[PDB]
């Protein structure tokens, strides 16, 4: 079967161990706006309170009597947004002060922090955005599209720049839980309906572009089965190649009778899409190609709320038992898993270099060595310059390139390689020495002077000693940047 | 593949994020005597120090300049045992006082806390046990058997009662790593050699016995390949059926060229044996039958040290990258995984009831009605009394039992049932209302009292208003145990 | 003047910033039993309290209403000893419980923790020692000698082993303060009077002995003037050369009219005696020779209480303004200061090697090079094995020894050097390789096996590759020790 675990499945806390009534671990009584806090609304006895679990010391909840139709914590600060029917309030739990309130005209039918300081109020007819800053009041962003009329609103998301907003609701239409999404463009004041169950946006800088694309990923299970779509949203930064829209199907086994997507979070650190189904299944898809990397079942109960897990760049959620679960890529097993279990070494090397992950060292040496025969020193050096965890940025790799003669005409494979590196970035101690040694003989001061200024060489006492052999004056410069001891400077006395 | 994940796989820490030199993340510089601390010996600069990581706030190591050939922390307290060549020292990190020392005559060649307050010193010729308590000195327990001569000593274990001790060493044979264990009996002052790679002891109260057996499980990749053995050690408590020794083979895939067992820990909470191989593989075996439940690979690098993970009843270890990993049973997925992925409900139900594992309310709330719809109503009671999470401990059940076949000479199964629970512990509010009621219905305080003195009963206001018609002061107790208002 | 500053001078806390009445910053109201707490007795309003400053978070005193003629905290734990006239009490501030009390028969005229759990009660006639442990009661240790009759008792000290006890008092005799000390021998139940102002004991292992001497250092400014004396106390451990008693004068400038010693603390980490005078002056003396290293004035007000500063191995005290000051050796400046400012390079190299301090690297190479040139290869290797911070423990040194042509019968200067190292401790990766290579080429693991068991070699993948040949299991363990990837 599969033979290396590509993800980690962790259980950060078990809510009942905090003595939380399991009647209160649900959609309407439990919220998770970020991986920072969990907030439960409980009626202890005849009294109503709010239990706030700070995931950074979950062992110690914060309880407050607080009657509220709903409560949702800030994604990052001890600021809570309580809703009493139509009177919204934004209180500072931290210093018990009341930051700001507002009686809506109609009842907020779903709401949710969309950022460090803006709440999103979904009315029966419109979505607003309320900043927890100042005297400001709620600001309508758009009007609910009609495809979502009478829908149970389950989520609202935004792209990083809050220029594209997505609203989702589900219906039990004719014996299936059908999902309805409304994707509204802020800048182009337009709005369109998509059948979708779960989605998320992502910033993704394509190979060869200088700007991140803004992607919108969404999944659904329709008559034609479940599918996952990854499409760029809006107009590519000027000068960017566009991102080819993608579409992949998301499998459901027969046992997974009427399962359907329920949550999605994307790892910007690994460019992997995490999808959770109604019945507790989890899938990982490659964000750039939509390739399915892994599927399994982690929960039998439903994970009714989730959020990205910043520590691991994964996904964390809570299910009906009270388990606060999380899943993430095991950075040390995924490349090997794609190569050996997926038997997809091409996805593996891409994902590896793209994300600087390890496990494809043998494929990289292989690839370098291969290009070296063909004598494509230039392609060969691209590979050593970009392969992860500096696996080919070695002295031996310089000795390799140093060994092939400069036929009359073009540029040396070594100088070529050092070219790539100098572009790529900053060179080490060994590389700077090997780069400078010759040049220094060739009386080329100016050149090392620019490499220095443009800060491309990792100065060293040794690179300095070398230069002192040609420019004792140019030395001080490297030394003064090299972190040497006075003796080295006092010699210049 | 898996229609389900029966285990959790976690990372509790990433040592280099604590800026720990990865040259120091090894067998000889890193030790984990329990899941409570991790202790690294580092030479920062030209200076030597000890970094102590308290797993209960790993974010903040404790560093101290401390030259020591070796350092191992207490399994539970901030007491550290340092070794300078031949001079052992037991210092109190907590309040920086020196608790106790002792120059050994020969060099301790391996050592390790075997309990909250005893260190085990392994000499080239003998194993001693040193208590960190008092003026006492190291006390030889046995002499190294000869099969272990010239072996790299890799571990020393004990049974809970420290009546059985196990010493392990490995040797680079020709081109194989051969493990050599010495299983010494304390009470029966005898000692025997076993070829073993990894092992652990476990207390296990068999189905139908009143005492826990003491098992000794060990694994090896013999010329006969890998095998796992689970055997009882010593003489069964009196009245205990003996535990049938077991033997299962442990699989190694072809890719796992020359892998071999390296660590073992048993979950007493779930009766599952966790085995970790040299190449990063993990297996879970059923402790009572040796059945293999799960296998996978969690690490590419070697997990060179481990310990039971108390919080989860699993295993936690550290590998070469500095990852502090842990694996455990996902209590909510394992029964379903065995019944469905493993296809093995016999094991599943064994496991379920044996360990109070959820995941079988179905074929459980089934087995009952099974025997009811039969003529059997006393195995049905046992059945609806050991089913997990009180699943069938329902009134609808006692009811089913009250309307029980009233047939002469045969003990009443409602009362036979009321027996399992009685012999089990406290009866719930209701179960204790129908148990009692008739007794007092009879007008007997003699038994009511007894059960009460032993908390076998959860009182109510009912029982209150009940036991009252008989004698107050008894009811008062029952009424208080139940807690009612000033009227 | 000074080209370099040999000490650090720090302010740790301004007591008035903690809003402490400066009327209460005195001998009788402020106590400092260790650098761990400062304890002030204040009458806030009409109420009497005890302010306990935990130097590990001085920002937050602990206050308690507590009428007591006196209060002195434990040197290390939150245990306080309160004295109500004649009723001594030892309370646990931590968990507010009362640990132990005792009404003395006569009034304790001075008292003071002499250790983690013993208080010393000085009576008008006798000194006792009371352990804060158990039901035990105060235990007379001796009877005040008569030279100390009617003396203001200012201090009481002990040697580490509490076998020698010292009592000091002052009294004005006409114009000045005459210090009177009573040095009592516990073992030899004798006691003698010394004229002294301040003193302290120190454990000091002499060059060439295997046991630490117990020294007693004391200073005085009476009839011959100021002098400092360092003398061994008792009978040298068996096999120890005795410590030549020392005597140095302690200078007082003219402006320091009637100044006189007031406090002393010795750094065991640097073997430097810190002396504080009545008028705020500080002197540093070499403990072994009594050579005066440094003098200066740090306070104008009097530092009326002090204690050793563990963190820096210096001295910390409090003066009349409420400044909690401290002085210590600046480990990176002292050798250069002695060499260069004091111009005593011999003292500098000794102190440097003795106390393994940076700063004399060029003098050490020089010294090595010089002996090497002369052919004094054994002395040359002593120098490289003992020069501080591993300065000559380089491969070059090995290679310098490796240049010496052989000579039948004569043992190589290298093997000699490696001898010294192997005695002094363990060796690095290069030294272990150069030590083992030959031996190994003679397939004789019999040696390397002992060096290993001993922990004297620093393994490596290379030292391992060398061994793999000879013995496989020995390489397995050398690799295990040096710790290698799965290659």
């Amino acid at each position: 079967m599969a033979q290396i675990l590509p993800i980690r499945f962790q259980e950060h806390l078990q809510l009942q161990n905090l003595g939380i009534n399991p009647a209160n671990i649900g959609f309407s009584t439990l919220t998770m706006e970020s991986d920072k806090f969990i907030c439960i609304r409980e009626k202890v006895g005849e009294q109503a309170q709010v239990v706030i679990i700070d995931m950074n010391d979950p062992s110690n909840p914060i309880r407050r009597p607080i009657s509220a139709d709903s409560a949702i914590m800030n994604p990052a600060s001890k600021v809570i947004a309580l809703k009493a029917g139509k009177t919204l309030q934004i209180f500072n739990i931290e210093m018990k002060s009341k930051m700001k309130a507002h009686t809506m005209t109609d009842d907020v039918t779903f709401w949710k922090w969309i950022s460090l300081n803006t709440v999103a109020l979904v009315t029966d007819n419109a979505v607003y955005h309320w900043s927890m800053e100042g005297e400001s009041q709620p600001v309508k962003m758009f009007d609910r599209h009609s495809s979502l009329a009478g829908c149970q609103i389950i989520n609202y998301r935004t792209d990083a720049k809050q220029k594209w907003l997505l609203l989702t609701g589900i219906s039990a239409q004719q014996n299936r839980v059908v999902g309805a999404m409304q994707l509204y463009s802020v800048d182009r004041k337009v709005s369109q309906p998509i059948e979708g169950h779960a989605a998320s946006f992502a910033q993704f800088k394509m190979e060869g572009n200088a700007e991140e694309s803004t992607l919108f990923c969404f999944a659904v299970r329709g008559q034609a089965g479940g599918k996952l779509h990854i499409i760029e949203v809006g107009t590519p930064p000027t000068g960017n190649q566009p991102f080819p829209k993608k579409a992949v199907d998301v499998f459901f086994p027969p046992e997974a009778q009427n399962d359907f997507p329920v949550a999605m979070q994307i790892s910007e650190k690994h460019d992997v899409v995490f999808l959770i189904t109604k019945y507790g299944y989890i899938h990982l898809y490659d964000l750039e190609t939509g390739t399915c990397i892994y599927m399994n079942r982690i929960s039998g109960e439903t994970i009714f709320v989730t959020a990205p897990h910043e520590a691991t760049a994964g996904i964390i959620g809570v299910n009906r038992k009270g388990q606060v679960l999380s899943v993430c890529v095991e950075e040390e097993n995924i490349i090997p898993y794609i190569t050996n279990v997926l038997q997809n070494p091409d996805l593996a090397l891409r994902m590896a270099v793209r994300n600087n992950l390890a496990g494809a060292e043998e494929l990289f040496a292989r690839k370098f060595n291969a290009l070296f025969a063909q004598g494509n020193y230039s392609e060969a050096a691209k590979v050593a310059a970009n392969a992860p965890k500096g696996i080919l940025r070695t002295p031996d790799t310089i000795r390799r390139f140093q060994s092939v003669p400069a036929q009359p005409g073009q540029t040396s494979p070594l100088l070529q390689y050092f070219g790539i590196l100098l572009d790529q970035g900053q060179l080490n101690k060994y590389e700077s020495l090997e780069l400078c040694r010759p040049v220094l003989q060739q009386g080329r001061k100016q050149l090392l002077e620019k490499w220095l200024k443009e800060d491309k060489l990792e100065c060293s006492e040794e690179l300095g000693d070398l230069v002192k052999s040609v420019d004792p004056t140019l030395a001080l410069s490297v030394y003064l940047r090299a972190n040497v001891p006075n003796k080295v400077i006092q010699c210049f006395a």
